[PDB]
């Protein structure tokens, strides 16, 4: 029996250090020694194993990498120092001037950028379109299709989308790779690779580092398409090497990674609950509700529903406004997955970069508020909502 | 009069801290939260400043950023994750499918591969040419021309380049951008601006870090231009974003630049002028050399001749391992630029990535040795070369 | 109403930083910068606010002694650089030659050796009591008598001490200082004074931190005695100066310290139950025993049963290392309240440095094992125990 | 030939990765795991090498500690996090009620305290005297006298001490142990042990790390006397544990301790020379000065002057206010040895802990102003002074 999750954020691909060490050391040196010159060729040709350089690899930073790789199932695993390093190394890896990329529509502000005005100036084509409807997919493949790719639970909608149909139209045509960032899931509660995705990335920024001071990527798949990501996305493409320090502190929030989790999404699910009936609120979205679009797909996929809330108040944006600026416990800023409560208003913040049409077609409105729940007590997190709530009445 | 480099690399840019620290804090935090969401919708929207998320900058960055904009002269700094990735973010955000490169050809083996590899499969053309060569570069250059970029002196030939030419032959057509990497001079030697060059880019992993312990990236130039690169290149295309606590790292590192290349290039001349004179070894390629192409070249450019020496066995190939692997003192590593003294090979090192006729073409022998001086004791480094190199000999 | 520890452990004592850094910066600095000498003087004579040096204070450092302060409802702490220190630099600023000292046999074996042999060439006195039997503590106070002092659950046989029975005893007399040692229990179980307590210590190394990569101490009580501490126990006689880095580190650690607290008390309890119905296993000491000596003590002093676990194999020293040699999940090594779990043997290890006789005294016999149980699976933590304990059985 | 003090703040004490690092990695574990009980109980009986916990010991500070050892030319090295935990370790250890210590007057403030009030309380006897008087030492030993302690230069108005005679007196008996504390010239100017002392301290916080960033402190001395002292001073009596991040951040500092601390000299005497020759300024302490008590003692034990320059301007305090509000390069702060030049005034600062009439009979008036000379162009730091002193007149 494969060694549980729980157990395996600490105890994954463990280190061996010459001194016994409990947590193995920071390996922050950007250079490797070689013992003699043919070594050191050696390596430079791919013949023999140990290190190098820190850009082309590091001890601390692979003690990361075999852990999450570990927990997604994947066989190897490629760190970054952002998400949208991951996701950049990743696709212009794979991606030439000529190749063909189709998108869910509603992603996060900053790939849906990245995908609309970096890949199309290379030359790359790409369609955005909305995969969660059955068949839409193959609807839009052409014989130099390369990727699909989404997110799901989507950011910030929390849209769901069924991977498993996706991959299989995909996969209808040989060399296609499906790529799902799986950040607001985890790998706690999903593993994209179970339902057919080639390549999973993610934002460590958020839930797996878990303690908002550390910006990094992920980078989960087959051990080829990985070296090739390496040796190209990250060595020369986008040089998004994470430092070792960084990495160890990523190791360090992994830890708790499966307790964190768990309360998080029990305190969402009360918190969204709550959020549901208040008199001033319009429209919740969470995966874990009945009446949410694709709630038996997000059963499937997702062990646990999840910390993210996005939330309507039925005065809009206005409303939004009042609301945030008078929370006290919950704090005002982007980013997610913390274990302090984070709010923010997509539209003019994460979402801004997004021309409006763009941000409405995807599902994104100007009222909208998005939530993400940390470990706090929950019945103080509903005060804080209650209070700001009742004052637009 | 402006504040000498040896002060401003302790104190440029100032910073105001809340406690009167004397070293600024490390701002390891991702996120920066907003007093109300106005600030926040008008941080996002460039209309107010403040901090927002460390992707798209933060006060440590920043403070590093400043220092080092001021030490090149230039309006703005970019800081990133590696020196690779400060090159791909700079012409990630300038060219487009269909734009033309011109590139000088001796290279840093990787930025190489960048180029000839990676820009091409994206619809970039690019040539490699000599641009230490008159006539060169106006003679490529085509309608579609956005960028002429060079490293001088050159990794590792430490071939010199006229920059100030470079630059009047680019910029004799319009909207031709001129970059520089200034790696191995650092901006205590040379400031490239001075020579019309447009962006100033650096891998800080070697001198101005100086401990060989952070891989990062600087980009330096006008704020504009760098604008763009932050918002396109560091943003979305390479997300290679400097950790606030290796930023922090490099800041104190660059403290003692000015007092580190010094050293450096006082004993790199020591050092160079013993291997010149050693019977084993066919020639020494360094700056200050008095003989060598290009020194009053290299003497209007460099305020010193630096720490980078590349040299050549007679017994090639196989004398460089021995060399290599018999040597003490001085570590056999890739990098250079640190405190300690660093040597390897590059045909099967730094540059076994770049085929071998381009190497060949490049003066890149097979008998060819890269060492980076570092702040040991000069005597003791010659002994290690005289016990390594008489061995080869006996 | 109270903030809750829940939310206290990430909320309590919010910092105010000039670009609202959600985490607040790492003062990694020795010094601090005076707006005039006015200003400096003034700080130095207890007559302004603001920081000079961080043997001193330090911002990074108050965060955390703030956080820990409101978490134990004290009115300040003292965050040093190990619990030894956090220990020695409250004794030592509290006690003179010609003063007495009254402590509980069974502690942790370094402090027990600091009190018996340290504190007694400096010319103090001490006696070693059992404090958890009724009238010891007041049958051995004298008119010199400046602390009592013990830790419960104790380290490493888990008795438990009834501390409002012990401190209506010492506070018997008047000027009498009853220190508690915290540190199995954390903040999040035990807030000692409640029960009368004057000065709280722990090993932050510990449950604190919580993630075993630093070694740090923390002092809690009133800020009178606090401020002599840092002045006099800190300052001049441990220099026990925590690192800001650390700080900051144990801080972060401090944020999940409600739910790792919960999910160890939890899987410690199921890990417990089965060493205790397990053949092999002659005594299992945990305190959510309802059985268990203390039980009903430990229940109106502990929220929840913490995660140490002590236990005694029928077949003694022999069978201890047969045991411990052979787990695979459960880590051999000394320390306790990571997030994995720690297993060690006292005798030979944590207390070999305390006399044979007075382990056996107090209780730590040969074939005792300490446990300290991590957030990992509760059902595999119990098949480790099951396939090493059948083992020595067969 | 030993290897150079230049090469060796580098190379010393080179340490075996196995991974090939170039910079030895952080050890920030608390704790170290044994490969079975008899090895781990062999550690704890002193049997057998090896490491247990970080209170105890920790690779990245041994490593730290073999360099410095080195460096002074001693057997052994214990790093502490704090200069005052390294002084207080080593006496602590040492000595118990009833002996007897014999220490220079002018000392740092809190040295001072710790003797005057923390050893009197556990019933240690202790003299104050001026040891740069020729046989002071020896009138005041009595039979229990343990320890002889001085600063030379001292802090803060740098008052040369002939270690060599001092040593001479103190070892005129049997059982007395030389205590230095090198802070102010760091081991690339002088090696105490050269001249007889027995134990060398240091604040490491000043020259040693030179980056204003650390505060930690330094033993240095023969093995078996920093075993006790490791076993007793270090584990139950301080616990002045170094953070293994902090003692990594010294090892860092000290590889540029030779290039700064020559061109920390060479500054200073710059700086002290036209200081010197400035109307308002009354007086100069400077230990390359010919005139200065001592100089020819001073050039016996300094390979070069040091960077701490101490004086007195003919306005006294008022004046010093005026003038240290004013400049605007030099840093107002406590503290020294930073590449930052720091300057502050003692009697209200570092030595306003020592009373008055303690602080004047050794020799520290209201007037005097205390520099550390950084790195900065030697030109510009004269300039800020000349601005600042003209304005006095
Ligand atoms: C992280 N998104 C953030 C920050 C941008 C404002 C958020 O929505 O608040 C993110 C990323 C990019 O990862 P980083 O480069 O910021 O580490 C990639 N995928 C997802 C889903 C998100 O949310
Ligand atoms: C360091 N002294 C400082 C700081 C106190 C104000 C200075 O004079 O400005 C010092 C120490 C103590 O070392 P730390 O505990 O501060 O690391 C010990 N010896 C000397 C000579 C001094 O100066
Ligand atoms: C590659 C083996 C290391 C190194 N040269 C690096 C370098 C780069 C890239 O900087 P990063 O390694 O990504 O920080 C860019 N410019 C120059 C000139 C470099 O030399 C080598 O040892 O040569
Ligand atoms: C010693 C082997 C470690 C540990 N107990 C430590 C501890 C201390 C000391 O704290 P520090 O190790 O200096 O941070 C003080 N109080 C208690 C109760 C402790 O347990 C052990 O494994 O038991």
């Amino acid at each position: 029996e494969r060694m549980t999750p729980a157990t395996a954020c600490i105890h994954a691909n463990p280190q061996k250090d010459q001194f016994g060490a409990a947590i193995p050391p920071i390996y922050q040196t950007s250079t490797f020694v070689f013992d003699n010159c043919q070594q050191g060729g050696n390596r430079f040709a791919g013949q023999e194993s140990g290190y190098i350089y820190t850009r082309l690899g590091n001890p601390t930073v692979s003690n990361l990498e075999g852990k999450i790789a570990f927990l997604e199932k994947t066989e190897a695993c490629v760190a970054t120092s952002s998400g949208m390093g991951a996701i950049a190394a990743t696709v212009l890896t794979i991606l030439k001037a000529g190749d063909h990329l189709i998108s869910d529509e509603c992603l996060y502000g900053c790939t849906h950028a990245l995908f609309e005005h970096a890949l199309t100036k290379f030359g790359i084509q790409v369609d955005f379109i909305n995969t969660a409807i059955p068949g839409e997919v193959k609807k839009h493949m052409k014989p130099n299709t390369k990727i699909v790719y989404f997110e799901t639970p989507a950011n910030p909608t929390l849209k769901i989308i069924d991977m498993e149909r996706v991959c299989k139209d995909a996969h209808s045509q040989e060399g296609v790779l499906v790529i799902a960032d799986n950040t607001f899931c985890s790998p706690m509660i999903t593993n994209p690779v179970d339902f057919g995705v080639d390549v999973v990335v993610h934002s460590a920024t958020k839930y797996i580092n878990g303690h908002t001071d550390v910006v990094a990527g992920l980078i989960c798949g087959k051990a080829d398409l990985l070296q090739q990501i390496r040796m190209v996305g990250i060595k020369d493409i986008t040089g998004s090497v994470i430092s070792p320090h960084d990495a160890w502190l990523i190791t360090r929030g992994l830890s708790t990674l499966n307790i964190r989790m768990k309360a998080e999404s029990e305190n969402a699910m009360k918190v969204a609950e709550y959020l549901k009936s208040h008199p001033a609120v319009e429209k919740v979205y969470y995966p874990g509700f009945e009446d949410h679009e694709g709630h038996d797909i997000a059963k499937k996929q997702m062990r646990m529903y999840g910390s993210m809330i996005t939330f309507i108040l039925k005065s809009g944006f206005e409303g939004a406004k009042k609301l945030l600026d008078n929370l006290k416990l919950i704090t005002l800023a982007v980013s997610l997955g913390g274990c302090e409560s984070l709010i923010q208003h997509p539209a003019s913040m994460t979402h801004a970069v997004v021309p409006k049409e763009e941000r409405e077609a995807a599902g994104i409105t100007d009222g909208m508020i998005r939530l993400s729940v940390g470990i706090e007590d929950a019945d103080e997190l509903i005060a804080d909502f209650k209070q700001g709530l009742d004052a637009l009445l």
